[PDB]
C-alpha cells in the first residue's frame, strides 16, 4: 500500500514518543485507528491545519498527493470489515450548522458517526460520550472520557477493542502460573501459556532479540519482539518497517517450547498532547481551520482520546525453551496491507 511505509513510520515515532514516558508502564496503541481517525478529521480541514494533520501522520505533502493518502485508508478500511471493534465518535455542540458534506464523507469513507450533545452539561455530555463508547463495544470499555473542558464546542473519540483467536491454539490444561520479571529485581505472578511445536521464531543478530510471528483467525499476525537483556531499548531504536517485511517474508520454521503470557492491556491516550509532539497543534487551538465541518462558526477540537483494549488467550535435537516473561515489544499487522494494527510493550501483564 502506498501508505503502508508511512504508517509504519508514524507507528514507530508514535511508540518511541509514547516510551519516552519511561519504562514501566504498559504501551499499547492502534497506528491505524489513530491515523484514520485524524485523517477523516482532515476533510474537514483547510490551510495549516489540514497540512500539519497529514505532515504529522508522516506523509511528504510534496510526494504524495492527499487523493491516495485517503485512497490508502479507503482500502485498509475495507478489509478491516477478523473479531476487531473500531469506531470514531465526532461530538459536536448542538446548535451548530454542519456541514452537510463532511458529514456524507464521514460515515462513506470511514464508517464514523457524527452527534451532536450540549456540552453547556459538561457532565452529562461525558456521560453521553462514554456510552457510546460502552454500547459501541458492547460493555468492553466504560467511562473512556474523564475530563472534559468548559469551552468544549468539538471532541473527537477513537476505540478500538481487539481479542481474536489464533489459528494454532494452545491447551488450557498448559496454563500454568509463571514468574514475570517486569525488572532485575521486583518480579510478578502471571498465568503464562505454553505449547511445543514449530513455530516461525528466529532469533535476529541485529534487533538482538528473539522474534516470534504468529497468525490470527483472519487478516493479522502478531509479531513479538523478546529482547536481550539489557537490548529492550536498543530493539525499539533498531526497529523499522524494513525489518518487519523482512520477518512477514522470512517463512522458516523451526520447533521451540513457548511461554507465552495470557494478558489483557487497555490503553488510553490523549492525542491532543500526544500528537502535539508530532506537529499537530493547530486543529486543537483558537485559530483551527475548521470550515469544512461547520461554515460560518468558529471551531476547534477541544479533546481527542484514543482508547486501544486487547486481550490475548489460548483462543525431532533439544528445542529452545523461549518464554516472554520479561517485558518485550510486539506489533500487530493487518496480513493484505501489511500495516500496524497495534503496537505496544508489555512491562506487567497483571496492570
Amino acid at each position: 500500500n502506498k501508505i503502508t511505509p508511512n504508517l509504519a513510520e508514524f507507528a514507530f515515532s508514535l511508540y518511541r514518543q509514547l516510551a519516552h514516558q519511561s519504562n514501566s508502564t504498559n504501551i499499547f496503541f492502534s497506528p491505524v485507528s489513530i491515523a484514520t481517525a485524524f485523517a477523516m478529521l482532515s476533510l474537514g480541514t483547510k490551510a495549516d491545519t489540514h497540512d500539519e494533520i497529514l505532515e504529522g501522520l508522516n506523509f511528504n505533502l510534496t510526494e504524495i498527493p492527499e487523493a491516495q493518502i485517503h485512497e490508502g485508508f479507503q482500502e485498509l478500511l475495507r478489509t478491516l470489515n477478523l473479531q476487531l471493534t473500531t469506531g470514531n465518535g465526532l461530538f459536536l455542540s448542538e446548535g451548530l450548522k454542519l456541514v452537510d458534506k463532511f458529514l456524507e464523507d464521514v460515515k462513506k469513507l470511514y464508517h464514523s458517526e457524527a452527534f451532536t450533545v450540549n456540552f453547556g452539561d459538561t457532565e452529562e455530555a461525558k456521560k453521553q460520550i462514554n456510552d457510546y463508547v460502552e454500547k459501541g463495544t458492547q460493555g468492553k470499555i466504560v467511562d473512556l472520557v474523564k475530563e472534559l473542558d468548559r469551552d468544549t464546542v468539538f471532541a473527537l473519540v477513537n476505540y478500538i477493542f481487539f481479542k481474536c483467536k489464533w489459528e494454532r491454539p494452545f491447551e488450557v490444561k498448559d496454563t500454568e502460573e509463571e514468574d514475570f520479571h517486569v525488572d532485575q529485581v521486583t518480579t510478578v505472578k502471571v498465568p503464562m501459556m505454553k505449547r511445543l511445536g514449530m513455530f516461525n521464531i528466529q532469533h535476529c543478530k541485529k534487533l538482538s532479540s528473539w522474534v516470534l510471528l504468529m497468525k490470527y483467525l483472519g487478516n493479522a499476525t502478531a509479531i513479538f519482539f523478546l529482547p536481550d537483556e539489557g537490548k529492550l531499548q536498543h530493539l525499539e531504536n533498531e526497529l523499522t518497517h524494513d525489518i518487519i517485511t523482512k520477518f512477514l517474508e522470512n517463512e522458516d520454521r523451526r520447533s521451540a517450547s513457548l511461554h507465552l503470557p495470557k494478558l489483557s492491556i487497555t490503553g488510553t491516550y490523549d492525542l491532543k498532547s500526544v500528537l502535539g509532539q508530532l506537529g499537530i497543534t493547530k486543529v486543537f487551538s483558537n485559530g483551527a481551520d475548521l470550515s469544512g465541518v461547520t461554515e460560518e462558526a468558529p471551531l476547534k477540537l477541544s479533546k481527542a482520546v484514543h482508547k486501544a483494549v486487547l486481550t490475548i488467550d489460548e483462543k525431532p535435537s533439544i528445542p529452545p525453551e523461549v518464554k516472554f516473561n520479561k517485558p518485550f515489544v510486539f506489533l500487530m499487522i493487518e496480513q493484505n496491507t501489511k500495516s500496524p494494527l497495534f503496537m505496544g510493550k508489555v512491562v506487567n501483564p497483571t496492570q
